[PDB]
């Protein structure tokens, strides 16, 4: 391990961690430097799996996964205090949170050119993962698992395909939460999700079925039909521009609008990460004129208050503690420019998953919180079914014993050989944030190869 | 008002109420005495509307609505303490909670014959309302509103049709929460609900679509295809017999996932209202009773201990003016639900009758995560009445202290009838979203846009 990267006295903690945790940079392609924050297992880190965690966006920080989802401690509303987390994934694994690609968070590159794409990001993360192993040679033999969320549903399988070609890396499996596996299956399932979760009504639903469907087949993905598009445009407005929380239908929207943007003092805050209805000829805000206007612009995840986390990370002492070059600009959970200039290239993760499944060496899990609308569970359940694999287990519910309010159904699980699809009932996009104990129980049975 | 009925000092409250409240019996057809518990409006009861509240079952107590939903105070887990409810419906109305029919809660009949049906129940309630007005003549000119939930989706509109005919009663409107307005519409929308909420899977969904549907319609109600029926029986099992809470999909089931036994008491939780057109299936048939064991019926995945423990307190009974000879209070009466005869299959005629006068304000409101009387079944039901659209479907709002203004659900308005959803609430809307429910109720009473 690089002694110079270790975190000695992390602010906001009243009692110091009982496990070692590091913060530094992993070098990647070109002039890239990816900020990592590694937290060792709280029990037997020496023999605990190395678990990579990636958040999505594209252009959003994995320190979101640490500080707000499943890190050993979570930032508090004061943006000053950190409280230990009883459901930390690092209780049983050495977790590496990587801010990728360059420009996201405290990550950067010498030329500061942040326009990128799917292929380059997977190679950058791959090269960074190589660097990690040269900085932590002691973990070269530890079972490695690649995990992530949302857009990492793209990041993870593309990175996994590179890793499988490296015999030095002990790739054992991968898990993706509410991941964007297929834009088509996601966009289509969402329109259905919306009607049946009561957002549309029969009139809208009726026109949609009339203008976008023929047979029991609906095309809510790349339909050009005039009135169909006029209807999908409203569906788009209702789902994400009306004040509803696209990450959790049943939760309030932090700083709720009735629009496609909002102002925060004098900063335009954009919250559309560009992954939904991309193929529809919809009318959208001119995100492209935003940089020319000269107004301050920031991208925040939808219905998410980034204050606590941003307030914590931007504290000089925290930056000092985390070994952050003073020259680096302020931390934001998502980088607007990175997202805006990002180039999506793959249409779906089918080939990657097929390639990983062919080896029959990897443990794969796709898990979705069932009240999320950004990457709804249906689109991902369809995805997994379309892989046409051998079924190992007929759909069934999975349980979690809660602080003795007895075992309760935590969701449903479909198992095939080497791949399982699973739902977390009552959870939104950020499953660990909504259902901490169940997310952990699911994480634990995955690592341990125990049935869910 | 019946002075002798006044609740003078109710046990459990650390501070006495600011409003007068009464507990007694309303006489109805035959040997029947229905226990009522009237709580006056906390503000200007003299001019406040009289609001009847009925729960369902059939065979369950309206005190459930009081003590656990929107009463002025609610029972705490200790089944001893009552805490005031800042979202109480009695903040703006003189609410009348009535235990019905006979045999439910503290209600009874001199002959103890509790087998009944829809027609007898509405007549019974009607005569009870007549008696309430005999006891509280001062409340005769006050606007009357009939509200209820669940099976009261049948109780309420059928009672309103009787009430509509009595000019001495000042009926102004009715409101039904997660009401069973139509067995067919409830069953068909529930299967869709099940799939789109992630309980089914496409392998089961395909089988359903293949055997129960024909030409972009499905019949998940009274379908005669044998494999379709085999699939529907599976859907019924997952929804109401797998560990999921049918009243709120995203909520745990009280007691967890395994027939609660309570030592000489088999607890059954099958009220009998979903998939009624599938082959006969009664959960109690599975009960193996010892000679001397009693069967108690409770709402599915609910714990009735706090309310029952409180209500069976000898002191509580006394302050509530309950005849000492009456049996123990239970939130539901198994025998009443067991002998109950459902006569109406749909409430279309009743609502059309009430809508024809264009004199009553009608509201059907559903919590969208409930699977017993899901919001879609009732949205469909209200759409099927084919009334004039006043308000095109839109979200309605609630200003939260912590959250600021948030979308509380969606509302679609027609002339004299509005359908409204409560986002994130289950079957028992006020229990789930107290502030939204009170907000809705207040806009309803005051004829204000939702
Ligand atoms: C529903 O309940 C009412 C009341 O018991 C039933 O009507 C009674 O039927 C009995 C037997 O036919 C008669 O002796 C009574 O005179 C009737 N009472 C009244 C007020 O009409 C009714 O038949 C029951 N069942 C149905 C299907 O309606
Ligand atoms: C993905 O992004 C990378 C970098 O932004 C692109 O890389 C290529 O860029 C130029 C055009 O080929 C060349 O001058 C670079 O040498 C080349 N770099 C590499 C590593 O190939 C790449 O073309 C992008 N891919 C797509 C499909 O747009
Ligand atoms: C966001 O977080 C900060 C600190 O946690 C808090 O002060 C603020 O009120 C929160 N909500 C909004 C809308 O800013
Ligand atoms: C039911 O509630 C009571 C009191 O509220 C509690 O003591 C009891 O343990 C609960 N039982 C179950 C099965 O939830």
């Amino acid at each position: 391990a690089p002694d110079q990267d270790e975190i000695q006295r992390l602010p906001g903690l009243a009692k110091q961690p009982s496990f070692r945790q590091y913060s530094g940079y992993l070098k990647s392609s070109g002039s890239k430097h990816l900020h990592y924050w590694f937290v060792e297992s709280q029990k037997d880190p020496e023999n605990s799996p190395v678990v990579l965690w990636l958040n999505g966006g594209p252009g959003c920080s994995s320190l979101d996964g640490l500080l707000t989802e499943h890190g050993p401690f979570l930032v508090q509303p004061d943006g000053v205090t950190l409280e230990y987390n009883p459901y930390s994934w690092n209780l049983i694994a050495n977790v590496l949170y990587l801010e990728s690609p360059a420009g996201v968070g405290f990550s950067y590159s010498d030329d500061k050119f942040y326009a990128t794409n799917d292929t380059e990001v997977a190679q950058s993360n791959f090269e960074a993962l190589q660097d990690f192993f040269r900085l932590f040679p002691e973990y070269k033999n530890n079972k490695l698992f690649l995990t992530g969320e949302s857009y990492a549903g793209i990041y993870i399988p593309t990175l996994a395909v590179l890793v499988m070609q490296d015999p030095s890396m002990n790739l054992q499996g991968l898990a993706v939460g509410n991941g964007l596996s297929s834009y088509e299956q996601n966009d289509n399932s969402l329109v259905y999700f919306a009607y049946y979760h009561g957002l549309l009504g029969n009139r809208l639903w009726s026109s949609l079925q009339t203008h976008c469907c023929s047979q029991n087949k609906c095309n809510f993905y790349d339909n050009k039909d005039l009135e169909c598009v006029t209807n999908l445009q409203e569906v788009a407005r209702i789902v994400g521009n009306s004040g509803l929380n696209i990450y959790n239908l049943y939760a309030p929207c932090a700083g709720g609008v009735p629009s496609h943007f909002r102002y925060e003092k004098d900063t335009v805050v954009v919250q559309d990460l560009g992954n939904i209805f991309t193929r529809l000829p919809l009318k959208r805000m001119w995100h492209q004129a935003l940089l020319r206007s000269g107004d301050k612009v920031r991208m925040d995840p939808p219905c998410t208050n980034t204050t606590a986390a941003s307030t914590y990370l931007n504290n000089p002492y925290v930056r000092k503690a985390l070994n952050i070059p003073e020259q680096l600009p302020q931390w934001d959970m998502c980088n607007f420019l990175v997202n805006l200039q990002y180039r999506r290239l793959y249409r779906s993760m089918n080939s990657q998953y097929l390639k990983l499944l062919s080896s029959q060496k990897y443990q794969i899990l796709l898990y979705n919180g069932d009240v999320d609308m950004a990457c709804n569970f249906m689109g991902d359940e369809w995805f997994v079914d379309s892989l046409n694999q051998k079924m190992e287990v007929q759909r069934r519910p999975w349980l979690v014993k809660y602080g003795d309010s007895g075992e309760q159904i935590a969701g449903f699980v479909k198992e095939f050989s080497h791949i399982a699809f699973l739902t977390i009932k009552g959870a939104g996009h950020m499953v660990p944030t909504d259902k901490p104990l169940a997310a952990f129980t699911m994480f634990s049975r995955f690592l341990n190869k125990q049935p869910y």
